[PDB]
């Protein structure tokens, strides 16, 4: 899917994107606005295939975010953008704005890579979500298959092992950020390109790491329908319709059903506890421990860049939360590791 979108240049902006970091560095807003005006007049978006509309949203969204970076609402300044983005989102059935999908897996590798700035630290955000997202999508489909297998079936253990290995891509992705993105450069140079944009009477947050579908893993795997009034369920609720449409039913079904681990805690204290059953209960613990290998260093990274020393003009991520939200998801995940460890303790 992604290589078919990353290869596209539907708005002929390849040469423009090799100038964009210098345009942004010199605050050349007139060339940004002019490029947005040329686009609405040069192109009939109703004629676009789905793949073209996804890549077009990627490219147009990034010029929009460069204008919003300066403090200007780009659709209030180029009012013809509105029906253009309207038309694009009817084709994508997605928000009229770029997300981490467009910035990561749909963003081409190499010389055509779309970047806001010349800073090498920006490569650490892009590669982070470009690595994490396909792996999480694989784990989503594998974890979804566990509701329908028995703890005693070896196919359960091997599928949950496949999921843990795929979730590791999120660890590989955040480790690329930690080693490439300076916290101070992030807050001062990159973070401003991810601010909300008003489009047809609604505000759309900018691309954000939290838009990788890790929360979909969580809802199916451990959260389920067990904490209705949580702030995490509020963030997931706000996130559903940012996901690719392909992922929305899994998320909605899982928010309305018991989680895998809740329903596997029942099976465990109800069936004959064999050796493969314990392997099955331990394959769930392994997956949870991989999310911790992502969430613990992620928390340290966000703490360092949101410190009084490094934070710049922001106290929040692009989704509007402080690191307390990250602490809250991390404590949830630790509580679940502790829960599985107790169920396994006699064995
Ligand atoms: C310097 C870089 C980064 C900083 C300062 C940062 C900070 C934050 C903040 C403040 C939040 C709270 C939600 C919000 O308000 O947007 C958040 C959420 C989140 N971000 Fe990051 N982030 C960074 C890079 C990344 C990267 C590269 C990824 C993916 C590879 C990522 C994945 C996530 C996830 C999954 C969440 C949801 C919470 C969770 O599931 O644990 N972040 N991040
Ligand atoms: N995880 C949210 C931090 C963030 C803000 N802008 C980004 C761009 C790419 C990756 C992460 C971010």
């Amino acid at each position: 899917i992604s290589n078919e979108i990353s290869k596209l240049d539907p708005l002929n902006l390849d040469a423009f994107f090799n100038q964009l970091p210098s345009l942004n560095q010199n605050l050349e807003v007139s060339l940004l606005i002019d490029k947005l005006r040329e686009i609405t007049k040069s192109y009939l978006p109703t004629t676009f295939s789905i793949n073209d509309a996804l890549a077009a949203t990627r490219d147009l969204g990034m010029i929009m975010s460069s204008v919003r970076k300066l403090g200007i609402q780009p659709v209030s300044a180029v009012s013809d953008l509105e029906v253009f983005l309207e038309t694009l989102s009817e084709i994508t059935n997605m928000v009229p704005r770029e997300t981490s999908y467009h910035y990561g897996p749909w963003n081409p590798i190499g010389e055509r890579e779309r970047r806001f700035t010349h800073f090498p630290d920006e490569r650490g955000l892009i590669e982070g979500v470009r690595i994490a997202i396909p792996g999480i999508e694989l784990a989503i489909r594998e974890i979804n298959q566990l509701s329908n297998l028995s703890l005693n079936d070896p196919a359960f253990e091997s599928l949950a092992k496949s999921a843990a290995l795929h979730v590791y891509q999120a660890v590989d992705g955040i480790g690329e950020t930690i080693k490439k993105t300076d916290p101070y450069v992030f807050s001062h140079e990159l973070r401003p390109f991810f601010d909300p944009i008003r489009i047809g009477g609604k505000s759309y947050i900018g691309a954000g790491g939290g838009q990788i579908p890790l929360f979909v893993v969580d809802v199916k795997l451990w959260l389920g329908n067990h904490s209705p009034n949580s702030e995490y369920v509020s963030f997931i609720k706000d996130s559903v319709f940012y996901l690719p449409p392909e992922l929305r039913p899994i998320c909605v079904d899982s928010l309305l059903e018991p989680s895998v681990i809740n329903q596997k805690f029942a099976e465990f204290g109800s069936v004959e506890i064999t050796d493969q059953v314990i392997k099955g209960m331990e394959s769930l613990l392994s997956v949870i421990q991989v999310l911790l290998k992502f969430r613990k260093p992620h928390f340290q990274l966000a703490q360092r860049t949101l410190s009084k020393e490094n934070r710049g003009n922001y106290t929040t991520g692009s989704a509007g939360y402080t690191n307390s939200f990250n602490h809250m998801v991390l404590e949830f995940t630790i509580e679940v590791e502790k829960q599985i460890r107790a169920v396994l303790a006699p064995y």
